[PDB]
């Protein structure tokens, strides 16, 4: 009755910007959760590089790759918004490094170069999600072609229930092992990306780690976030976003207001 | 605290036997390790021909050789132990069975041809492992010279650890295309030589890949397998063994024994 209230203050927020917001939120002390289209599709877009970060310390830990083996692609045309990576192309990176990178400043370069090398490209990676039981998640596309964010397009795409879930396990769960974990942990908590978004949302003395995607057509952005309140046990949040025209902005202060909804649902 | 229990079963096995026993051993799934002796160098016997045939896999997919083309040789007098070699010498093999030849039956004659004509012989098989990052193990001889396993030689040596994890590079990583590595995959599930070592240590539900080698001096033999558990992620186990004496026999069941342990430890 007042989780329906939530879901009403969504559908005004959705109908105020006139597009289409998915809303998933776990309280994991508690166990109450909530939703709002937390079982449509949405474009990924970047949001995908938080779980491809994970992908590479999963081989890590599996000892397939090394944190600190050089990577090298003096060779490469980078792409577009690949800021780390064109800074250190002289001299290569750490494959952590090159990691960090694709998360903490959703590096296109980065991505590819991983997915590339390390991951068997889109396929790989959709193929990593269902290995941790992630039924949803499709990456279809390489970086910087999946942003195309088309209106009733599946490709690239998840549900915000499965990123929750999937964040949830990989942040929180038992894919990575206690030291793996904390690595991903802090690269989330390090994300320069998501100021405008579900950090917004909260108390400045909170501690956030989260990942961004903005498609840059149909105003499609969302953000996902592990939240560790002072005192309490750690919130899941996942916002996903889209709007009607192809020349629509995103909206971060619309993202920061569904989330400040999901936190108080969720409580 | 019982991970050093199991470094004391394999301490009383090569006790047991008077030799040297070397172990590596990774679950996938968590990442857990066990060794002992891991880092000591061992004689490879013929357990090379599982990365030579790796090697032959990988210019298939380079598109440097076709892994039909025809290969003739009834000029040339066979190796001892050349059973497949043999049964097609009037008509030429493929590529690819001669490739697989050699890993499944141990052929000698099929690891020679194929080490001169195609991969650069003992110098181009070593560069081939330091290509995937492999630095400990060397090829100095041609299949028949190698087993010669005389106590503190390092020629044609390798360590259980980089064993190890160059068949989890090969066989589970990204070395080989999806395609080519289940080729490679099932050339090793196939294997016949290795029904008494680590297949004996296993359920025989579970699916098994291997390759084995026997030296036929100083005891030393040894076994390295993917291991595919039901609703488990992929082991690698690597086992090494000598003896003391020239005269001195293998033991299959120190093999097994010693994999049994192993996959205990890491688990
Ligand atoms: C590589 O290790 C190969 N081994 C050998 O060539 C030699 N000895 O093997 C004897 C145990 C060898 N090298 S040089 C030499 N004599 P020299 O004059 O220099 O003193 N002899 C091949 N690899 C293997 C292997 O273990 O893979 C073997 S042992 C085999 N066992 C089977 C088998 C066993 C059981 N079952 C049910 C089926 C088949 C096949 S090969 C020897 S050849
Ligand atoms: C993924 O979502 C995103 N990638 C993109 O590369 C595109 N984003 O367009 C911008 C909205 C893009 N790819 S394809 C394309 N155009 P085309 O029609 O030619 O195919 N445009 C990367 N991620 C993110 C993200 O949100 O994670 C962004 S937004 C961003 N902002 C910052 C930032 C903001 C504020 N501060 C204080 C610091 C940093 C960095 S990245 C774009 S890049
Ligand atoms: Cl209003
Ligand atoms: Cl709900
Ligand atoms: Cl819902
Ligand atoms: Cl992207
Ligand atoms: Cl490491
Ligand atoms: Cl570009
Ligand atoms: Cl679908
Ligand atoms: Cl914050
Ligand atoms: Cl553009
Ligand atoms: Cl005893
Ligand atoms: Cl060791
Ligand atoms: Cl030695
Ligand atoms: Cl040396
Ligand atoms: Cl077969
Ligand atoms: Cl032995
Ligand atoms: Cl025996
Ligand atoms: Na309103």
């Amino acid at each position: 009755n007042k989780s329906d209230a939530a879901a009403k203050q969504i559908k005004k927020l959705e109908e105020d910007f006139d597009g289409r917001i998915g809303v998933f939120a776990i309280d994991t002390g508690s166990g109450n959760t909530f939703g709002y289209r937390s079982d449509e599709r949405f474009p990924l877009c970047s949001s995908f590089k938080g779980f491809l970060a994970a992908a590479v310390l999963e081989r890590v830990q599996q000892k397939k790759l090394d944190i600190n083996q050089k990577v090298k692609y003096e060779s490469r045309d980078l792409e577009y918004h690949s800021p780390i990576t064109t800074k250190y192309k002289g001299s290569g990176m750490t494959l952590g490094d090159m990691a960090s990178a694709a998360l903490q400043y959703s590096d296109n370069g980065a991505t590819n170069i991983i997915m590339e090398r390390f991951l068997g490209g889109p396929e790989g990676m959709t193929k990593f999600m269902r290995s941790i039981g992630d039924n949803e998640f499709r990456l279809d596309r390489w970086a910087l072609e999946l942003n195309t964010a088309i209106p009733g397009d599946k490709r690239d795409t998840s549900t915000p229930k499965a990123v929750a879930n999937s964040l949830n396990k990989l942040a929180l769960g038992n894919v990575l092992n206690a030291k793996v974990k904390a690595i991903y942990q802090n690269w989330l908590k390090g994300n320069t990306t998501g100021d405008a978004r579900i950090r917004a949302s909260v108390p400045a003395d909170w501690v956030v780690g989260d990942k961004t995607g903005s498609c840059g057509a149909y105003g499609t952005a969302n953000d996902y976030a592990v939240i560790w309140p002072k005192n309490r046990a750690p919130l899941i949040v996942s916002i996903y976003t889209t709007r009607k025209s192809k020349d629509d902005k995103h909206s971060d202060k619309t993202i920061a207001e569904a989330s400040r909804i999901a936190i108080q649902a969720i409580d």
